[PDB]
C-alpha cells in the first residue's frame, strides 16, 4: 500500500502522456528542425488505449498513487480524452487529476472535460506579447488566443493555473507584464527556470534567469510577502501581492534542485515506464507486458518492482556535476 | 577528478582536533553522559599535527581546498597555532576556518591569527545571559562570548556567528541577536534545529523553519533577499535595507542539501566519515597510518573511500518525512 524507491521516496504521482502529437513546435521542446515534415509520429495502435491507462492507474492507486497528471505532447489533441477523464474519475484512491496543456483547444474540449470530472488545468504560456509568443511556438498562434481560452476555461468552472518558462534574452521581459495581467484575473502564475544541460555537463546558465534574479526584478515593481509552504517539500516558492493577496510562485528547477522529494512516475505515449521526466534510454515496456496477457496481480508486482529499484535524480545529478565543473 | 557515488567531488575536510569541550550544551554534550567520570581520548590516541598535515596534503592533491577545524571545542587543543601554520603551507589548501564557542579567544586568538587563521565561526545560541547559561551548563555569560567576539574582530579575524534555533528554548533570541550583530556589522546565521523522530523522519516539534523565521524577521526589520554568491551556496542570504549588513538562514531540515555536499570528516580519534552524521564506525585512518604507509598508499586509500561514498543523511530523513506524511 506504500512503496519506497532506492532513495526512500514513496510513489505518489503518475504523469500520463496521452499522445506524442502537438499543435505547437516550441523551439526548446519540439523544434521543427527535428519534428518537421518528415517526422513520423506513433502509429495509433502503438498508443495505450484508455482502458489500458485506467487499468494501469488502478493498480498504481493500490500502491499509493493519489494524483494523475495528463500530459503529452499536447493532450487535447488526443481524441475523446473526456472518456479517459471519466474512467480515471472512477478509480478509488485517486484524489486529483490535472491537465497540462498549451490551452489552444480549451474552447473546443473544455466542457466535455469538465463534464467527465476535470477541475484543474495548468496552462503553459511563455509570453503575453503576440509577436514574441508566435516566434516561440512557431505555429503562428497568438498569446491573445490563449488568454481567451483561459477566460473560457474559468467561465465554465475549471480552475486555471499558468506556467511560464523564462529564457534569458527571450522572454525575461514578460515577467512583469504576466504578473500584472494574471494578478488582475486572480489567477496563480508560476515562473520556471529554464533547464539546459551544457557540454561539461552540468547546467548551462547562459539562458537561465534564476528564481533569485527573477525575485530582484519583481521587488522593484511590486510589494510582496513570502508565503510559508502549505506542506513539507512543496517545490514552488510562493509569494503574494499585498493588495489583493493573489499568489504567484517561482520554481527553482536549476538553482535549487528537488529530486529528494520526487514522488512521480511517468508513462510515455508509447507506454514505457520512467521514474523521471528526463530519460535518455527506453524504459520497461509496460504496453507489451499488458498486451501479452497478465493478471492484475502480475501487473501490480511488476509496478512495485519498478518503483523499488528506482533511483532517478537527473536534476540533482546535473547539480553535482555543475559543482564539480567549477573545479 | 575524484567524485563519489552521487557524483559529488571532495572540496572540504572537517577536521576534529579534540573530543574535549569547556561547555556542556544540552543538545550536544549533555552533562549526563559527559560527567566527571568520563574518560576522553588519551593524548596518544589523538592524531599528531604531523599526521594531520600529512593527511591534509594528500587530500589537497585529491581536490580539497578548505579545512574546517572543530572538535569538541578546538581551542582546548594543544598548541593549535602550530597545526594551523603547517596547514597554511599546503598549497592546495586555500581556506582554513575554525568553529568555536569562542570562550578561549582572548587566550588564543592572537597566536592563531599569527599562524594564518583569518576566519572564525562562533556558535552562540543565546544573547541573553540567563538563557545562555542554562543552554551551556557551565555558567558562561553571553556577555563573555560577546566580548570575545569583539576581541577577535579587533585583532583582524573575520567573524560570523551561528545560532541553532530550538522552538521552546531559543525562539525569542532571533530579533535581539539580529539587532545586536547588525549594529556590529557581523553576519549571523540562524540554523534549523535537526531532530529525528521515532518515525525516522524529521521531528518538527522543536523546529522553527527558515520560512517562519522570515515571517518573524519581516515584522521587525526591512529586508532584501541576497542573490546566492555562487551556485549551490547553502545559506539563504538577506540584507538589512538601511546599512546593508547581511544575515543568513540555513534550511537544515526544511530544504536539505546533501546533493551539493563536498565534505569529508576526520574525527579526533582519527576515523574517516563521509557524513557529519554516521552510525557506522569509519575507516580507521589512524591505525592505517601508524602501520607504515607511503603517501601514494594513503592517497589511493582516501580516493577509494571517497569514490565509494553515498552519504545523504539529511536527504534520507527528508524522504522519510515525505513518506510519513503518507
Ligand atoms: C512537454 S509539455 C506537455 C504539455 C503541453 N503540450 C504543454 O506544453 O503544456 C510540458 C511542459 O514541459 C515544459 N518544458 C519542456 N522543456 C523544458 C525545459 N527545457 N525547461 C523547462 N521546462 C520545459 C514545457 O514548458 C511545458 O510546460
Ligand atoms: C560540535 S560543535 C564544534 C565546534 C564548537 N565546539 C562550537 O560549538 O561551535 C559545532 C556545531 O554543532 C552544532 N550542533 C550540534 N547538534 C546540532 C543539532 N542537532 N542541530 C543543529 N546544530 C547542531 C552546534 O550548534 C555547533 O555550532
Ligand atoms: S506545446 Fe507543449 S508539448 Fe508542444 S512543443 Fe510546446 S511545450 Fe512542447
Ligand atoms: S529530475 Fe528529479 S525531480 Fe525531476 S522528475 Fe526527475 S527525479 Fe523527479
Ligand atoms: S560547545 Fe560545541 S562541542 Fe561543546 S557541547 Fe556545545 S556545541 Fe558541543
Ligand atoms: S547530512 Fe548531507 S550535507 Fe550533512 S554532511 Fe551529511 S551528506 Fe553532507
Amino acid at each position: 500500500e506504500q512503496i519506497k524507491d532506492k532513495l526512500g521516496r514513496p510513489i505518489r504521482d503518475l504523469a500520463l502522456s496521452v499522445t506524442d502529437r502537438c499543435n505547437f513546435r516550441c523551439d526548446y521542446c519540439m523544434p521543427k528542425e527535428v519534428f518537421g515534415d518528415d517526422f513520423v509520429f506513433l502509429p495509433k495502435n502503438e498508443l495505450l488505449t484508455f482502458d489500458e491507462m485506467a487499468r494501469i492507474a488502478k493498480v498504481y492507486a493500490e500502491l499509493g498513487v493519489k494524483k494523475i497528471r495528463i500530459t503529452g505532447g499536447e493532450p487535447l489533441m488526443r481524441r475523446d480524452l473526456d472518456v479517459l477523464i471519466a474512467k480515471l474519475n472512477q478509480i478509488d484512491g485517486i484524489e486529483d487529476i490535472g491537465l497540462t496543456t498549451n490551452g489552444l483547444l480549451l474552447k473546443k474540449h473544455g466542457q466535455k472535460l469538465y463534464d467527465a470530472g476535470l477541475r484543474r488545468i495548468n496552462v503553459s504560456l511563455d509570453a503575453i506579447d503576440d509577436t514574441l509568443f508566435q516566434s516561440i511556438n512557431n505555429r503562428n498562434i497568438k498569446a491573445t488566443t490563449i488568454l481567451e481560452q483561459i477566460d473560457y476555461a474559468t467561465s465554465i468552472g475549471l480552475n486555471v493555473k499558468v506556467n511560464v518558462v523564462i529564457q534569458k534574452g527571450i522572454n525575461d521581459d514578460q515577467i512583469i507584464p504576466m504578473l500584472e495581467y494574471f494578478k488582475d484575473k486572480h489567477i496563480e502564475i508560476r515562473f520556471i527556470e529554464f533547464m539546459d544541460v551544457g557540454n561539461d555537463n552540468g547546467w548551462d546558465f547562459s539562458k537561465v534567469v534564476t528564481k533569485d534574479e527573477m525575485l530582484t526584478m519583481i521587488e522593484q515593481h511590486f510589494e510582496i510577502d513570502p508565503v510559508e509552504p502549505k506542506y513539507f517539500g512543496e517545490v514552488a516558492k510562493y509569494y503574494r501581492h499585498k493588495d489583493n493577496g493573489v499568489q504567484f510562485g517561482l520554481i527553482t528547477s536549476v538553482s535549487q534542485s528537488f529530486c529528494s522529494t520526487c514522488t512521480a512516475a511517468a508513462l510515455s505515449s508509447d507506454g514505457k515506464f520512467y521514474g523521471c521526466l528526463f530519460a535518455t534510454v527506453d524504459g520497461f515496456n509496460v504496453k507489451a507486458f499488458i498486451r501479452s496477457g497478465v493478471t492484475d496481480e502480475e501487473l501490480k508486482e511488476q509496478f512495485k518492482a519498478l518503483w523499488q529499484i528506482r533511483d532517478d535524480r537527473y536534476s540533482d545529478e546535473r547539480t553535482a556535476q555543475t559543482v564539480a565543473n567549477r573545479q
